[PDB]
This record gives structure tokens, sequence and C-alpha cells, in this order.
């Protein structure tokens, strides 16, 4: 992809050979190893027309095997350009492009010859969108009185797939086809700034309902395959739906609630993430808006690590909890400020929410069942530590809270290392060095602002506990516990 940046005709003049090779020569042949090269090179508006007329000329001459390597290569290629270019695709719409329009257009043509059969008709249609999308005003026709023969083809296309979309007719493949093109029709439209209003926006509205019925729907698992259910498709289609509806979601709802099935769940919390992560468009909505549920989102914290916990000490569902469990640290480790939104507060007779937080991270530290995850709840923990973190554990007194649960987890952590030995001792010390460095930092801004820094017995009780854990160290086999224990005096 780097190398293709600058010497595009180099790579370009390669494809080129091996297509007319294969268009004279007669003998179909299974080295199209060449052909799918498409996918990684970088291509960008002016150079992707140059793709389809050359593609276009010699579509027709190839074999069957070499059609449909192209047609793979080819879908694979338009989302490059969208998202290394996403400012050319906006002004497609915003101004018309007749040169662009033409070459899909009889691309469209020579694709729709090739595929009759139903099997064929599922490997192209995703494609056909794609190129559908790219002419806008072939849409609106669509939509009103079709042409004889310019429009008629492209019509009764578009509507085939709502059939298969909704299950009426009786064929399976064209139903896990048609959920497929459809997310991927959702998910262009997402960068449609929708400021022109075109058709886009409203040809999604007529699927988008039947859509979710198929994929969220708990009482029948969508299962494309051998999986229980398509994890990955189903994620593209929540987070699409997000950006175009983040006001009030329906569904987040349907998959947030406890009596949806666990996967309902995962799908959820990794939809969140991909927010966090990956939001190139400014003007796409945020995870602020999600805010509104932290309360909800500790509830399912708790359940989860409760019966996570018990398994170790059926078959795949105590295996489940343990994917989604690591899958809900790594969110904390993402945004701390989404969960800890609308604090409890302490109760006279019962804990607060800020605390459960800490102790069912601290409580997988010292696990070594599941060392993969004891290995992020030591970094997760280590991000709640940031000066900028410390806050909003308790807004009211964020210097009376901090030291309280901050401490009590020392003496915690500290009193297993003395108990006994265990084999991820070595590595236990050199998270807790960098803890120490990180509540000295706190206290030296909040002593300067205001000395008033409390020394509640806690403080001291457990001040004595860490000193009783780095004198038996000193005498441990390993040469590096030794030496990380020598530093941290």
């Amino acid at each position: 992809f780097s190398l293709s940046c600058n010497n595009f005709n180099a790579v370009f003049s390669r494809i080129s050979t091996r297509l007319q090779e294969l268009t004279v020569c007669s003998e179909d042949n299974v080295d199209v190893h060449d052909i799918e090269l498409l996918q990684y090179i970088n291509v960008d508006c002016a150079k992707l027309k140059r793709l389809l007329k050359e593609t276009a000329f010699k579509f027709k001459a190839l074999k069957k095997v070499a059609q449909l390597a192209v047609i793979n290569s080819l879908e694979k290629a338009f989302w490059n350009w969208v998202e290394n270019y996403p400012d050319e695709f906006t002004k497609l719409y915003q101004i018309p492009q007749t040169d662009m329009a033409e070459c899909a257009e009889k691309l469209f043509d020579l694709v729709d010859g090739f595929a009759e059969s139903t099997k064929r008709k599922a490997a192209v249609w995703p494609l056909q969108i794609i190129l559908l999308i790219l002419c806008p005003e072939i849409i609106q026709d669509i939509s009103k009185d079709v042409v004889d023969e310019n429009n008629m083809n492209k019509k009764l296309f578009l509507d085939s797939l709502r059939k298969a979309l909704a299950g009426h007719g009786g064929s399976r493949q064209l139903t896990e086809s048609a959920a497929i093109a459809c997310v991927k029709l959702c998910k262009a439209s997402t960068y449609i700034n929708w400021e022109d209003n075109s058709v886009i926006f409203l040809l999604v509205q007529s699927m988008v309902v039947d859509l979710k019925n198929l994929l969220f729907n708990p009482s029948k698992p969508f299962s494309r395959g051998s999986q229980p259910a398509d994890v990955d498709l189903m994620i593209d289609c929540l987070v699409s739906c997000f950006r175009i509806s983040p006001h009030n979601n329906q569904h987040f709802k349907i998959c947030l609630a406890q009596n949806s099935p666990s996967t309902f769940h995962y799908v959820l919390v990794n939809s969140l993430h991909r927010i966090i992560t990956n939001s190139a468009l400014d003007w796409w909505p945020k995870i602020d808006a999600v805010y509104c549920h932290s309360v909800e989102l500790r509830n399912m914290f708790g359940e989860t690590l409760h019966k996570a916990v018990q398994g170790c000490g059926t078959d795949l569902e105590t295996r489940s909890y343990k994917y989604l469990l690591l899958s809900m640290v790594k969110l904390i480790h993402a945004d701390p400020k989404l969960l800890l939104c609308n604090p409890r507060k302490q109760g006279p007779e019962t804990q607060g929410s800020t605390a459960e937080l800490i102790t069912g991270l601290v409580q997988l530290v010292p696990q070594s069942h599941m060392p993969e995850i004891a290995q992020e709840a030591m970094e997760a923990l280590l991000v709640l530590h940031q000066l900028d973190s410390i806050d909003l554990w308790n807004p009211d007194a964020p210097v009376e809270t901090f030291w309280e649960i901050s401490s009590q987890m020392l003496f915690y952590i500290c009193k297993k290392l003395t108990s006994h030995q265990m084999l991820s001792s070595t590595e236990i010390l050199k998270w807790l060095r960098e803890i120490l460095i990180c509540r000295n930092k706190f206290l030296l801004k909040n002593k300067q602002a205001d000395r008033s820094s409390g020394t509640p017995p806690i403080c001291r009780q457990a001040q004595t506990k860490l000193e009783v854990a780095l004198y038996m160290f000193l005498w441990n086999p390993d040469t590096e516990a030794v030496l990380v224990a020598m530093s941290c005096f």
C-alpha cells in the first residue's frame, strides 16, 4: 500500500498484462494471485476510473474463475478510496459527474449479464449496489417512472433485493446475501453529510426497519453459517445505525437488556469500543450521547464478573462470559468516564458505585486462572490513576475518596504477595511500582493547592504492609524481582 502511493503505473502495468494474457488465452488457469492485488493498492478517484475502464473492455472475455476474483478485488478497492479520500466521495453527490457514472453503468450491465443463477446473484449483488450508489440520478428515476431499458434492469434488481431481504422468497442464500449487501449500503450512507438529503437517506430508511428484525430478533438468532451469529456483520450495522440516528436508539435497549442472550451484549460492547477509537468524520455523533446508559452498563459488569469467577473457581456458556468479560475490561481502558458518570455516592449502610468497580478489577489481578485477562486488569487499574481520571471517582470530594479506596487496594494486593508464592509474582511487582509513582503526583499537586493530605488509620495500617512485602522480596530467587524491589525504595 505504501509503495503504491507514488509508482502506481508500475504496479498497474503488471495487472494490465495479466488481464490481456487471460483474455487472449482460452485455457482456464487458477494463477489469479496477480489479479487479487487490487485489494491493497492505494486508489484515488481519478485512478479508480482507470480500473473500471480497463476491466470493462476485457471483462466479457475472461474465464469464470478470473471473473470472480476481479469482482471481489474491485469491491474492497472501493472502500479504500472512501476511507483514504473521504472528501472526494462527498463531492461525487455534491456535483454530478457523468464520466464516473458512465463507466459504472457499462460495468453494471456486464456483471448483470454474467450472473444468471441464484448462486451467481449472491456473489455479485454486493458489488452492484456500490455501482448503483455511484450513479445518483439513476436511483431517483428508479423511484419514479422507469425508462424502457435505461432504468429497467436496475429497477428489477433493486426490488428483487427487498424480497429476499424480507424473507418472502424461499431462498436462504439470497437472504444471507441481502443482509451483506444492505449493510454496506447503510455503511456508505453514513459518510454522506445529508445536507444534500439525496434519495440515499430515503432509500436506507426503507430497508433499515426490515434489516434490524432479521439481525436483532432475540427469539431467532440469525445464523449465517457454522457460527451462531455473524458477530462481525452485526457490529457494522449497529455502529452505522447509531451514527444515522444517535439521538434515541431503539435497539440499544434491546441489546443492553439483561433478558437478551449474551451474544447481543457482546455485539453491544464492541460497537461502543469502535466509536471511541475510530471516528474519522467530525460531524458524526460521539460516545457522549451514550453516557445516559452508564448506570445500566455497570449492572452488567457485576453479573458478568460474578459468574465469570465462579466458573473458573455450561461448557460454552461459561467460556462466553470470559470473552465478554475480557471485552468489558478493555472498554474501561478506552474511556473511564463512560462508566463513572452518575456516581451512586457512599450509602449510609451500603458501599457506593466507584468502589464496587475497583474491587471487581482488583480481585482479578492475583487470579492466575485467566492470565490473559489479568494482564489487562493491571492496565485497566493503571489508567484510573491518571490525574485526569482521579476526579471522576467522586466529584463531591476528590481528595477524600481517593485515599480511602486507592490505599485499600494496596492493602489487599500486598497481603496477597506476602501470603504465598505465585507464578506471576515477578510481574505484579513491576505494575505496583508505577502505581506508587502515579499516587505521588496526586499528593504533590494536592498538597500544593491545599495542604489542609489526610492520614486515616488505613493509610498507616496499609503503609506498614507495603514495607513488609518489599523486604521479603530481597531474598526472592528471581534476579529481576530483587532488582525491581530495590528500585521501589
